[PDB]
Formats: C-alpha cells, structure tokens, sequence
C-alpha cells in the first residue's frame, strides 16, 4: 500500500505556520524576490512539499514563524521546550513579535551571503523508516532571511518524534 506518515513537531509547527500565511495574504503574493532552487540534506524515504507563498516583508513572517514555535513547542515538558528554544534562538518570554535571536542570526547572514534570486535550503536529516515517509513542507516566502529562520526550524524541530494517531 501507500507509505504512512512519519510524523514530528515540524509538521506541526508548518500546518500552523501555513495557515496564518494565508489569511495574511493582502493581495494574493507580491513579486517573490527570492526562489527555492536547491535543497540539500540526507534523504532515506522523503517527502518534500516545495511551495511559494512570499508576502511584503521578512518581519511579518518571523512574527508569525514565532507565534507558531511558541504554540507547537508548548506540547513539550518544562525543561524540553528552553532547551530547544535556546538551540534555535527564540525566547519564550518575549512577545512573538519581538526580534529573536534567530531573526538577527538570519538578517545578518543575509547582509553577507550571495546577492542573487536562487536561494539554498538545508533541511538536515530527512530520514523515514521502510513503509514511511517523513512528510517536509517547505515554503518559500520569497526573503533570505525568513528562508533562513524556517531552515533552522526545520533542521530543529524535524529530529523530535511524533508518536500517531
């Protein structure tokens, strides 16, 4: 039959994270300044899900990038959700829309990294046991920084595990 879903937080956070994308759509996009043409990491039985969806400017997209870490990580114990908070770079006492860490990290890899329109993404380790498949929506919002604040997302919250149902 068809592989069933391996799931973890990731999928979580993205089911979140896209549907605050759509309602905050104005228009319906802009003109993406930047594209997804790469992606590199270890695959074993992956599933990628490549989509645009870019909108006026990175800070809305942190804002709620964050709102939705918030949300899905709260499904973890105390000392599991700071831990992982702090890898990534988001406090969890902040307002969501306060500047992470992480959204400075990313806006000033931004200033040095290579001008053009074609941006790499990594997304770590996209590994699934036989008769699963690791499910792993990536979104292009059309801005290097954010594309960089949702792969160290990714390359975070894609090793927590899941268990069904």
């Amino acid at each position: 039959a068809e592989t069933k879903e391996f799931k973890t937080l990731y999928n979580l956070f993205i089911d979140s994270y896209l549907q605050k994308l759509a309602q905050h759509s104005i228009p319906t996009n802009v003109t993406c300044a930047i594209h997804i043409g790469e992606v590199i990491g270890q695959f074993k039985n992956c599933a990628l899900r490549i989509t645009n969806k870019c909108m006026s400017n990175s800070r809305l997209s942190f804002t709620l990038m964050v709102e939705s870490f918030i949300e899905v990580i709260s499904l973890l114990p105390e000392k599991d959700r700071r831990a992982i908070a702090e890898e990534i770079g988001i406090d969890l006492d902040d307002v969501p829309s306060a500047v992470s860490k992480l959204e400075k990290n990313c806006n000033a890899y931004a200033e040095v990294n290579n001008i053009i329109d074609i941006q790499k993404l990594d997304i770590g380790e996209c590994s699934a046991p036989p008769g699963q498949h690791m499910l792993l929506q990536i979104v292009n919002t059309g801005s290097a920084e954010a594309n960089c604040g949702l792969q160290t997302i990714v390359k975070s919250l894609n090793k927590i595990y899941v268990p069904p149902i």
